[PDB]
């Protein structure tokens, strides 16, 4: 008896988006979306680790969900026969049955229908939730993606000033718990049931192996490196379902930044560093003003750099020597600078 | 020579708050509290672990105090005989003398008497801070609590609106550090002071071994459940005297929160999960619209389901199918759909 | 051919700050400082632990640069021949080339000029950052300081009011990671490079030995306390280039907060503890009101207290009564009260 449009959206990993408008003269719709969950076993590090993961639509993060305020979501959650276990969802954008999770409980052969109103604007987690110690398991093996519920008038300021993206990305940040043998290598299991004991061991010190985006050490790096060009505002979705984050464009800023990911808020302007709460998304733009090689990491940089939480943008375009200019490239230090550089000592 | 009304005020345990006026015509008055430290065995989680804890009034957290900006708080510390040590009080709502504590250090067998004007709007922690490294002890060991200074015109959303709750809870979340022997096994202790040495060296590696809300796992579940009702709108104070959180309502939001706490700065709208500052704390509105059972937890889904930090809300009222349905119960999935659904793997 | 007025300033070791205006009426100038890279060993805490620094000037944190917005910021970098390794600098205030990193890359003995256009205002991070996991290691051996770009007018609280420092400190937070050995106790290296493979493994476990201001626990306490008047408006920059803190100054308050750090914001008013994310520079203006000694922690207090993140103000003046009085000294608890006090077990 909802008398409304239906709209069918095809997702696609992450971290692309699936197409939508930022603005939109459309009234309200019914948007209908499918998660599929695949337990499935993944590499989540160079060296080649696996790791038995359990995923919407077989991917770490899940993929985003883009609708506007005032659409209804219609998800069709599908838990495969070859799964092992039961899987809900709890959606943070909707509201009621702890976010969809006490109605979309489902045993491996089924699926369920739930249809949310999009009330809340912003970008939010969604993840699964299915009682108890499975929650947080079932969390940090990979089941954590993001919905964004755009204005119908598209992002803004917060000072009546629009503002478009030219391209968007989804970051998925995973904290891992990985056992390791007595001699501190990384165990491998069958099936996720036989990893979980050991697993919760790990998980219950709250110190992560790995912090990886998009599902793994190097997803974001070199062949799959995120593109840009010089000129172009691209807004970052940043999630994490479980752990806090402290995103970082190396060489950029955060020139509109929703830490918190609500876009009843106005923005934060031109940030160094912003903070991804444990359990929520946040969202950043930045224009590219400078080519070449960004990182983008979370700012504890031990995470960014060992344990795996390092993205990079090759951004095309020209230099410009105003913003940043090597002066004098390396050279020998001058004998007549000794004694007033003894006072940096 | 302070020439004021007093006005005696009895405190309740949490997560209930003593009574108190939101918008107030009253003037200052001296607002006349008394706290008394309970050194006690205190049991903290679901299997009977016991835990030599150190409170204020008895519980962890210590009750909430209620006052108006330019109210004076006479506070009279109680530390009786039966304690083993010394102990004081710092308010971060207060200024000068490190809170009050180098005003407030009393031995078992004293009480001191403090005032503080309440100058500065919100929600903050109090705590025990007798000196050097017994002031983390302390705090971790269950000496915190917080105080509410509203404006004298009661909450606003910082636009020019009125906010008025219906009720109210204090969450104290409490980070514990319990030793463990060879096995793996709590270990008991037969006074505060036994435990310290092994404690110690469980708060320097900075992992709790419990997080809880209301002093113990389990707390604010079952027969302790926090009551509510659609239509009515929650103030949910919550604090962390020592080490930061991430409240989230499942099945929910904030609606108005102030994630520092404090109401000279307008609160953020919508917001999913929140960011409690380890030594803070905040506050969240938000009005039920569907009834049913929420969890409350810190969004570490670990530290929420299997370290203790959990807690329910069970709100009375009808169904609202408009925000949220079940459009279609579990069932087998269907055949037709098998190709398309290879596509998300 | 960039035609603008050269001004050069001497930088002085934090916590101190170099002389400069808070708002000025001088056009752009290229203002020129030079870091001097030194590896050496330094003392940690008040045990005397050592450990095998590598810092910016010889100092943590290093020197913080004050320049003015639309300012050209032009720094000669210099590593010494004595050094034992590359070095390089990230700007987090600079557009491009990773913030500097990717155009200043030195070995031993050679130096670069980076010129960074000073667009964004707001206090910011400044670190070493050679190349992979080499980052955190520089970052967390000490090469980070700060940078604060001032609007030409000076501070405002957002609202159109001009905000003035009467002082200015920059606290540098640094983690640090030192391994110990099979009996507890921290080892000794004789050099960086040695030092390496045992830190890196404490590294990643994401718990720090010690968390430490101006690079030892105690170095901003007693004969280096930090020192204020009652009536002085303080300017209290904080930093932490690797790692979460959330600064408190006990007794006090935070007056105005630019948690984020970046003054095309607002500040928050009348915070009670703040937080600084990894990887960014924060800033609170206080004015003392109440005279004596005050501790500014991380509100982790197991940090504070036992890992070496304390110091402090002394302030001199007159206590103000009004705002708080020790009414009572500690004195017999009177037996009349029993029965009431029973209330509060
Ligand atoms: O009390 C509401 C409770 O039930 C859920 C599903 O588990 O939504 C349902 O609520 C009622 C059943 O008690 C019905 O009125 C409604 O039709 C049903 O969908 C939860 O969302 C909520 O927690
Ligand atoms: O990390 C402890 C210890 O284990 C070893 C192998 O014994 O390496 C493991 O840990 C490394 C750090 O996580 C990984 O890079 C590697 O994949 C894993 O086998 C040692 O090398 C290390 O000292
Ligand atoms: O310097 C102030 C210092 O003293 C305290 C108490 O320990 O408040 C006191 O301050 C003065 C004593 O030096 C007196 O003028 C005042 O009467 C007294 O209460 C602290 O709050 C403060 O740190
Ligand atoms: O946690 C390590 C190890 O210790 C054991 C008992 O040897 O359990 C203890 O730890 C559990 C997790 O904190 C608690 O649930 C329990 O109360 C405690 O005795 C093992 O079961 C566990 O592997
Ligand atoms: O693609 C830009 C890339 O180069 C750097 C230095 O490593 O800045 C340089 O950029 C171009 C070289 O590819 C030149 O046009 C420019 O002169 C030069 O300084 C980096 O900052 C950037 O990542
Ligand atoms: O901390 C473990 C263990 O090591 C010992 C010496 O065996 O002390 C070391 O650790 C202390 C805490 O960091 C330091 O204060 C000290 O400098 C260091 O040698 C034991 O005392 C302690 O139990
Ligand atoms: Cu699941
Ligand atoms: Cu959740
Ligand atoms: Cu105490
Ligand atoms: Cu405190
Ligand atoms: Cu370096
Ligand atoms: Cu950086």
């Amino acid at each position: 008896d909802l008398k409304l449009p239906r709209q069918r959206v095809d997702l696609v990993a992450p971290p692309f988006v699936h197409v939508h408008e930022q603005a939109t003269k459309q009234g309200p719709k019914i948007m209908e979306f499918k998660l599929v969950v695949q337990e499935k076993k993944m590499v989540i590090d160079e060296k080649g680790t696996t790791f038995q993961a359990m995923t919407f639509n077989g991917s770490m993060p899940g993929p985003l969900m883009v609708v506007h305020e005032g659409d209804y979501v219609e998800v069709t959650l599908v838990n495969p026969a070859t799964n092992t276990m039961p899987h809900n969802i709890d959606f943070h954008s909707a509201t009621g049955a702890l976010g969809g999770g006490a109605l979309t409980l489902i045993n491996p052969g089924e699926q369920v229908v739930l249809r949310w109103k999009a009330t809340r604007t912003g970008v939010f987690v969604y993840h699964c939730a299915p009682g108890g110690p499975m929650i947080p398991w079932h969390v940090v093996s990979g089941m954590n993606g993001a919905v964004m519920v755009l204005p119908r008038d598209g992002l803004n300021d917060g000072h009546g000033h629009s503002l478009r993206y030219d391209r968007i990305y989804y970051i998925g940040e995973q904290d891992l718990y990985v056992p390791r043998d007595e001699k501190g290598n990384f165990k491998s299991y069958d099936s996720p049931g036989e990893a979980y004991s050991d697993t919760e061991e790990v998980m219950r010190k709250l110190t992560p192996t790995h912090v990886v985006f998009n599902g793994k050490a190097g997803a974001l790096t070199g062949k799959n490196a995120l593109n840009a060009n010089v000129g172009e505002n691209v807004l970052i979705v940043h999630s994490q379902a479980n752990r806090d984050s402290r995103p970082h464009l190396i060489g950029g800023h955060g020139d509109y930044v929703w830490e918190t990911g609500k876009f009843s808020n106005a923005p934060e302007t031109g940030l160094e560093t912003w903070f991804i709460r444990g359990g929520s998304a946040g969202a950043a733009l930045y224009k590219f003003l400078q080519p070449g090689i960004y990182a983008y990491v979370t700012h504890n940089l031990i995470e960014a750099a060992n344990l795996g939480a390092t993205a990079h943008f090759k951004v095309e375009g020209k230099w410009n020597d105003d913003l940043m200019t090597q002066v004098k490239a390396p050279a020998d230090i001058p004998t007549g600078s000794t004694n007033e550089n003894l006072y940096f000592q």
